[PDB]
């Protein structure tokens, strides 16, 4: 069986993500949406790996946040989890918009997010 | 100043060529290590000089895929973009995941 | 409640054992994945009931290094640990350090 | 030759690191000097790696801030540097203190430190 990153997922927070076809080229678009009710959607964009037509191929993807400066970049990997569900195991990294060449140390947070099918 | 679009170059003499960047904010290029594709996106909210931005560099080499993040400043009066990244290696079990991601720092001047 | 001392597992049932934390906040322990000590502290500032902590593990059994850091919460009233990770491999040449970092999380509960 | 942790040690932002006699367990402890004039000392300590008792160490430490509720942990490699100076290559993890159990996901930034002999 293969993991398939198109359709619609979601993590422990409830978060929506929505990721379209994926393209001759490994290409993909969609959306995120979270809360802030109150929930906001955000374009997303980016690839997965297709070098040896993996069953549980690599990918990542840039979200664009439309209501804040930062951007966030996701990476990680569709897997047959051994419960038999498609999960997708991945890791952020958080950018902040600093001012002053001299905060950029401090504007990268770190995360993990794990997501199931909706 | 501090546009994307150009040519860059870091410390270890790799290539990242980035295209224009369109209406939404949408970009593509290549990374020279030998060359594979990125696409990205530089945030447009308030129309900053200097936004964050983030992309994927879809590896032709090999099943690993790599996230940058990051913001372009202006050092003398040179640009730099200060980046961040998570590389992650395809691991065939589940079991392994937690030891599938490496991350570190790049930092691209010009070329 | 939410004291570090005593013993931890997780999900890979990997057992961590965390001596008295003293006035300074300093603490060693062990991890069994077997046994490597570690030795860490915790924050005192505003004696928090719930402060932030890091500690290294110095890996018996290989080259590496990894540090841990997080804060401990009551989901239930459950206790946990929730950590992030660098695991530092050793490479031979400094050429290579770029790749030597690896970054993760790790979730504990008490054992 | 080999690289020594024991030593004063500077980075880029003029920071200032001191590090003690590493002990025979690889035990050592030691000050972490930063400005925010204005300038405060922290305490350190941590573990030098003595597996097979390599000439470039892998070591961690962790940095127990004396002015903020954060933790930050380094974790790196002693290396003799291509020039012949000694570098120690440092990748960070900092720890924000926070109420709720859910905020933990934005609590954990990251980062580099490279230092050289003062």
């Amino acid at each position: 069986r293969k993991c398939s990153l198109t359709g619609k997922w979601t993590n422990d927070l409830g978060s929506n993500m929505t990721i379209g076809a994926v393209n001759s080229r490994g290409e993909f678009t969609g959306t995120y949406t979270t809360a802030v009710n109150e929930i906001k959607e955000s374009p997303l964009h980016g690839t997965e790996n297709t070098i040896n037509k993996r069953t549980q191929p690599t990918f990542g993807f840039t979200v664009n946040w439309k209501f804040s400066e930062s951007t966030t970049v996701f990476t990680g990997q569709c897997f047959i989890d051994r419960n038999g569900k498609e999960v997708l195991k991945t890791m952020w990294l958080l950018r902040s918009s600093v001012n002053d060449i001299g905060d950029d140390k401090k504007a990268t947070r770190v995360g993990i997010n794990i997501f199931t099918r909706l």
